[PDB]
């Protein structure tokens, strides 16, 4: 559903301007009632946002919307003044507002120009409330509640000689959305979260090796590239912990398999995307506010390329593979590497006491040992070779520019604007899971990085991909990739080849139908005005390859879970192409076979309703002596058959160096 | 009334979901999103005013063709419907840019040429039929926007809702717009017949109320005293003496409408005047004459008394000595066209009937051919209600409320009377001639005559719901020399008491206008611009809108009557503060004074700057904004200041 908000007329000239500037912000009108309404007869559970407007003379039933509702409210001028109380003079002249950057006023330049219409300001403050703003006259401009979700301004941001108005009355909105989806969660959780922060850093390879045991199901969410902004944490755990489980999924069945820690495999025939909505809603545990990410504990694992089939494509193909894999973390080890601590986290029944407190005292010992002096840390046409000497691609060279010959006659036909051709690559190894990946991680240091040994097969990530990154507070993130350019070698053609991939219209037009495909998906499950893109053609190198990256936000409805907001952008855009469901189809038919765990997401699902998934792509998934590796590239009008190949060996090169 | 109900088709496309946000932005309201494969006889499509047509790689044809409705097309459909040619563009473009220039009309209103627009397409269309126009180009020669001429169909062959192009919601609130235009339009079984008959020749305005109209009877002349390009353009003349003519005044004290027919006998009625207004409004609705440049189809004729204020948002709490209302309804008119130099003549019949309107025409004609070869302090004996003592206090009075924050700002007037032994004529050929205006009024009606020399647009709104109101706040003399007014008009724009005495009247009329209009409808095309005219400089802001579908003209004159730029802000309470120290009624001042058409569209100045002539005695209003920056002397000097066009006409 859409957000309702009440807009309280306290019966002045400004309530219809308040109306305009919600319903352009918000793309819904709020519902206008009269201050002198009866109150127990409003249906004040309908709302979810009250706004109090200003008022003539000194601060009826907007008192009881302060005090009582426990809604999200804001107070514009009499409602600032009417927060302030229960808990020089200026009319239609502009001040400067300077102001911290906080809830209503984020996103907005400090100063910014705000006209005032009263005579009263808020001089001693009372201790429960802390100033926001304040205007180059030098009274308070706005404030806030330290608890309670409660706004106020001093100045009519509806005022024609105002600035920003939309935006305040977008940012009241967002507050609301995050105040109740924080709301949800109450004294219902069934488990019991204990955190210890151990003042160590050893080496994440040294916690994989030095932890968790070797033979066994582990997860290593691996920041093998830190950068301030882009990449902090790495996660490690095993399903060793008494209340883990492992859960693997199969579309052509369509059965859910759950591995206790009874050793029972339970088969549900359902589909995977309303399971884990309805675990995490069943398994929801806050967030704790000593932890500086929002992982406290829950799903690590990887969703299929082939789950599109309980989203908007078709079961077309059957992986070899589980088209969902997860390990429910229990207990779990984090590496803080911008402040150089550890986060241990193990879960207790609410009522229990399984070993948890136990388990943070002997892997904090084992940490400690682990803690030794951090150790000292390609281009075209060798870029571009082959797919390795005991390789074989799905489609050779042949078949592959025929399939994109058959994409360009497809996008002629106007079927699509942008396919995602990719071809799979086999080449067996008796390579481990640990060795190979220590190589593939130091050719290719990546802040998405990832080693998942699952009984079924290893998955061996070196994606610098962001799918989706969704707070607990509902605010979604997608980083889209498309447009690579390889690297150079010689710094000078290397350097030409950055600036190329910034500057080219082919590249960023490759890019900019994807931002607008992942605009598409999440304005589906996106609050009305909140889905935008603040960063548009950013240039990243990775050692591999340089790749065009564009960043786009939104803030999901009231009732949209986080497995729902998956599910809407459910296979990646950056990874299909646009139109999604009919590429989808034309990606079935050329493609004769599944992606597997390639082109889709991996990453965790927390128990805060937060989530952190990258793209599946510079993936090797070991099985049965066999290392297979998905590369792809776009296909537009403008695309020549040699380069777009040429494209998918260089993307290659990262998992076939690691291979030999 | 309510809001506007958009209908999305979504044609199995990634753009559905950008363009339900877009809409949503630009509109205040998401649309219904219908999948292109449902039925059509179970879709309620008469419960929607609007259709979007989302791109695709249906019922989109009945849409275009049978519906009937406002459709906007983007990117795929109409040009193919209409027997056009869909032929492959010079080169195959997806999700690249082009810059579209346009000719600014129907959903490309207020964008700039060029601007940024993405295209998603690899066909175009070559040939265009008859029916169909093109409105946009982009950098390639290829069309990129087309209307159908007559249907409301609009094409775009770009994504507006695209991250890379630039005033999409600007765009997807034009489309709003013009279907608002649309469904406001096909309202207006009519019971009367407008005849037209253009006149090449354009005589004396002066010499056409001397000649055409007779010295005594009930007479109108709006007066276009000064034409400019965009401002003034127009001059309408008429009588009581038609056979539908009728004279119509109303009272609050009884709340009586009385309508005098052309027979003679009047006709009482009990019913709040607006409501009345309204109710004749859709009775005697005649759609608009596209041979007429001008919005006035005939109708009601007059003004509305600041004590109407009562049946709006007011108190009844002095009675005016004039009628509260007063409107000839104008069955036959002379429309005078100051810059294409002829005359438009309009006469009424009713449909049943044929009562002379035909021969009133020719006859008319002939009469203006034969007039255009012919003519091609406050006083010595004037009384205010305040004496300056009594003023000054009255603004001391103001500037407590405002220290109490009842008022942000009071519009505070003085009543002048003046004995005279001077005719309505005379007296406006007087006025006129010292005062030019766009806004001139020579009212003769049987209990007052009303000479306006107003400036001042209160309420100009289009037969399209198109809504324009240009509140004057802001005042300073004209100086002797040319110098002497540069100073002045630059001091009028730059001193902060006048910006916030006007800022304050834009807040309030925009919230007035906000409760009859579309959401997002609302703006400020110019803000604090300076106007020239005889007696004085006046600091002019303009604020437009578009009235909610089910919201009548009368309704928004109601809903934004009396006038913020003759109250202020709060303009419940401040015109409470005004009912107690003005200590009786303005009347025919600081009210509203103009025409109602039978099309739906009206055109209302305020009154100022006007003398009312009645038991042979001048009488007229001048007052101010009195701000907590506000100086007694000076805003007293003001209101005399605001009296010498008046008091030089009378002496
Ligand atoms: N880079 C993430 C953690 C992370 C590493 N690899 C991942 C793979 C999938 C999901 C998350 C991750 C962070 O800094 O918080
Ligand atoms: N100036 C208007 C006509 C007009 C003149 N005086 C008026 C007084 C009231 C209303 C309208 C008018 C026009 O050109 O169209
Ligand atoms: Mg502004």
């Amino acid at each position: 559903r859409h957000m309702r908000t009440l807009l309280i007329d306290n019966y002045d000239s400004f309530t219809h301007n308040l109306f305009q500037y919600i319903g352009e912000a918000t793309g819904q009108p709020p519902v206008v009632v009269p201050n002198d309404a009866d109150w127990s007869r409003l249906p004040v559970e309908d709302f979810d946002a009250i706004v109090v407007s200003p008022g003539p003379g000194s601060p009826g039933i907007s008192r009881r919307a302060i005090t009582d509702s426990g809604l999200p409210v804001l107070g514009v001028c009499l409602g600032h003044q009417g927060i302030a109380q229960l808990f020089e003079p200026m009319h239609g002249r502009v001040s400067e507002v300077r102001h911290t950057g906080e809830d209503v006023f984020r996103g907005l330049p400090s100063p910014f120009t705000a006209v005032r219409y009263h005579s009263l300001a808020a001089t001693d403050l009372p201790d429960e409330l802390e100033p926001l703003a304040w205007s180059d006259d030098g009274v308070v401009m706005g404030l806030r509640h330290r608890e309670k979700p409660l706004w106020g301004v001093q100045f009519h941001p509806e005022s024609i000689g105002s600035d920003f108005g939309r935006e305040i009355m977008a940012n009241f909105r967002d507050l609301a959305l995050a105040h109740h989806r924080a709301r949800r969660h109450g004294a219902d959780s069934p488990y019991e979260l204990h955190v210890r922060r151990v003042d160590v850093l050893p080496d994440a390879e040294e916690v994989r090796r030095g932890c968790l045991p070797g033979e066994g199901t582990t997860f290593w969410l691996d920041s093998s590239s830190v950068l301030e902004g882009a990449s902090r944490f790495s996660f490690l755990g095993d399903d060793r912990g008494p209340l883990a489980e492992y859960l693997t999924y199969r579309v052509a069945d369509g059965v859910v398999s759950v591995r206790g820690s009874d050793g029972t495999t339970t088969r549900t025939r359902r589909p995977f995307f309303n399971y884990l909505e309805e675990q995490l809603e069943r398994r929801r545990v806050p967030v704790a506010p000593e932890l500086p990410f929002e992982f406290n504990l829950g799903y690590v694992g990887y969703l299929g390329y082939e789950l599109k089939a309980e989203t908007t494509g078709d079961p077309a193909h059957r992986s070899p593979h589980p088209d969902a894999a997860f390990l429910f973390a229990d207990r779990a080890i984090a590496l803080d590497h911008q402040e150089g601590c550890c986060y241990l986290l193990a879960l207790d029944r609410r009522g229990h006491d399984d070993g948890a407190r136990a388990w943070l005292r002997e892997t904090a010992e084992t940490l400690t040992g682990l803690a030794v002096r951090a150790p000292a840390e390609f281009g075209i046409p060798e870029a571009a070779a082959g797919f390795g000497p005991l390789a074989r691609a799905r489609h050779d060279k042949d078949a592959y520019l025929k399939r994109i010959d058959e994409c360009l006659k497809e996008i002629r036909n106007g079927e699509s604007y942008e396919i995602c051709l990719t071809n799979m690559v086999t080449a067996p190894t008796e390579a481990t899971a640990l060795p190979l990946y220590s190589a593939l991680r130091a050719i290719s240091p990546v802040p998405y990085g990832a080693l998942l040994e699952f009984p079924e097969l290893s998955v061996l990530s070196a994606s610098p991909e962001r799918f989706l990154t969704i707070g607990a507070d509902g605010g979604v993130e997608s980083k889209p990739i498309k447009g690579t350019r390889p690297r150079g070698g010689t710094a000078e053609e290397d350097e030409r080849l950055r600036a190329d991939l910034a500057g080219r219209e082919k590249d960023r037009a490759e890019n900019l139908m994807i931002v607008d495909l992942v605009r598409n998906d999440l304005n589906s499950v996106c609050a009305i005005g909140s889905v935008h893109v603040p960063r548009l053609f950013e240039v990243e190198t990775y050692a591999p390859v340089h790749q065009l990256v564009s960043t786009i936000r939104g803030r999901l409805r009231p009732g949209t879970s986080t497995a729902a907001c998956v599910r809407a952008a459910f296979p990646g855009g950056s990874m299909t192409g646009a139109p999604k469901k009919r590429t989808m189809e034309i990606i079935d038919r050329l493609e004769e076979g599944p992606r597997g765990v390639y082109s889709g997401a991996l990453g965790w699902f927390a128990l805060s309703g937060a989530a952190d998934l990258s793209i599946v792509i510079r993936t090797i998934v070991l099985a049965d002596g066999q290392a297979e590796f998905g590369v792809g590239g776009a296909i537009v009008s403008l695309s020549d058959q040699e380069e777009e190949f040429t494209e998918t060996v260089v993307k290659a090169r990262a998992m076939v160096t690691a291979l030999d």
